[PDB]
This record gives structure tokens, sequence and C-alpha cells, in this order.
């Protein structure tokens, strides 16, 4: 609805870690506590601006659990941006960014925007990944990094934000 330029940006990451909350955050400003596997393939929309300019930011989502159905090229096709997103209080979903990467190489474009994001930073009581090592990880890795809150909304529109300024 009237915009200067159109960035489609993709969520992924472990089941659980908050990306369909992220998405909901950032386009609605809605939280859910209750937890429920996302349906197929979603997007949503919102626009910032950006260097004076409107920029719409079409977020897509889908499931992280790959088993009997696997992510491919199209949905990654055409996608500036990436938020690969773990959740700060679950060591697994940080060691599986290897694979999300491994699968971004594989099926998204070789310059994508990845961000990394490490969700739920509300638990920092039960953090089981500790911010300068998750940081030191994005550094070494070419990934911008980020630690969000859904929940209480910290750095979310930050994250976004930052992911498409760096895409401008
Ligand atoms: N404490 C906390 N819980 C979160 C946060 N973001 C998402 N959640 C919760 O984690 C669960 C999974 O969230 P969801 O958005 O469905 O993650 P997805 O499975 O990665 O799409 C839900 O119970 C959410 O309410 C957050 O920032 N902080
Ligand atoms: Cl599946
Ligand atoms: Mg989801």
């Amino acid at each position: 609805d009237e915009y200067d330029y159109l960035f489609k940006v993709v969520l992924i990451g472990d089941s659980g870690v908050g990306k369909s909350n992220l998405l909901s955050r950032f386009t609605r400003n809605e939280f859910n506590l209750e937890s429920k596997s996302t349906i197929g393939v979603e997007f949503a929309t919102r626009s910032i601006q950006v260097d004076g300019k409107t920029i719409k930011a079409q977020i897509w989502d889908t499931a992280g659990l790959e088993r009997y159905r696997a992510i491919t090229s199209a949905y990654y096709r055409g996608a500036v941006g990436a938020l690969l997103v773990y959740d700060i209080a679950k060591h697994l979903t940080y060691e599986n960014v290897e694979r999300w990467l491994k699968e971004l190489r594989d099926h998204a474009d070789s310059n994508i925007v990845i961000m990394l994001v490490g969700n739920k930073s509300d638990l920092r009581h039960l953090r089981a990944v500790p911010t300068d090592e998750a940081r030191a990880f994005a550094e070494k890795n070419g990934l911008s990094f980020i630690e969000t809150s859904a929940l209480d909304s910290t750095n979310v529109e930050a994250a976004f934000q930052t992911i498409l300024t760096e895409i401008y």
C-alpha cells in the first residue's frame, strides 16, 4: 500500500525458538504464550522507513521441523534477509544453527543478509547460550547478531529495523 521497496525476509530456526511470535510481535504487536507448530507457510507484512524511503517488509514463517516435508529453495527465493533464530535457554537450538546455515547455503542466495537472533532474552536466568559465545560465533560466520524477547518486546523492532537497513 504505497512503498519504494519490497524486501522478502524469512524466519528459520528450530521449532519452539519464537519465530512465529517474533513475526506477530513485529507485524501486529501481539504475543501468545501458547505453543503451536506453524502450519504450512505464512507471511505477514509491515512497512517501515529507511533513508526517507518506504520499505515493505514481507516476512515469511514456517515450521522448523523438516522431517516429512522439507523447506525448498522456493521458500528462500528472492529473500534478501534471513532471521536465523535460536532459544538462549535451549542449547540444542543453538547447536543446530550450523544446520540452518547449511540450509541457507544450499537453498538461499549467497549474499543474503543473515541475522542470528538469540530469542527469549527474558529467560536470562535460564540461559544455556552465553551471549559472548554466540556473538563471537556470528562474527566468525559473517552474520549480524542480536538478542530479543518477543514476550517483553525487547529488541524485536531493532532486529527487523537493522536487518532491513543492512539490506537497503
Ligand atoms: N519466555 C519467552 N517465551 C517466548 C518468547 N518467544 C516465544 N516464546 C514462547 O515459546 C513458544 C514457541 O513460540 P513460537 O513463536 O511458536 O516459536 P516457533 O515454534 O519458533 O514458531 C511459545 O510458548 C511462545 O509463547 C520469548 O521471547 N520469551
Ligand atoms: Cl515434517
Ligand atoms: Mg512457528
